[PDB]
């Protein structure tokens, strides 16, 4: 429909610095920040997606 | 599928200024603007999403 999304295209970033803004993956883990989230979302291939913004 | 989305990643913004562009959350409330929407979308953890662009 409409949605509220994270863009992960220009990830993975080897080096990247990121207040504190966590995410909560499919997996029920709280991803520190977006660079933590979207890299693992590439190194996951499919078995990670965003269950929501914030901590779990 | 395809969708028309709002990116909330680099929220919450403590200070932020935002014409007038409302959103309409899951909850059937009209969120003044995007900074109003995406902060509450973090401080909601999951129980807020976008039902559509515009006022309700």
């Amino acid at each position: 429909l409409a949605a509220v999304s994270v863009d992960c295209s220009e990830y993975p970033k080897p080096a990247c610095t990121m207040e504190y803004r966590p995410l909560c993956g499919s997996d029920n883990k709280t991803y520190g920040n977006k660079c933590n989230f979207c890299n693992a979302v590439v190194e996951s291939n499919g078995t990670l997606t965003l269950s929501h913004f914030g901590k779990c």
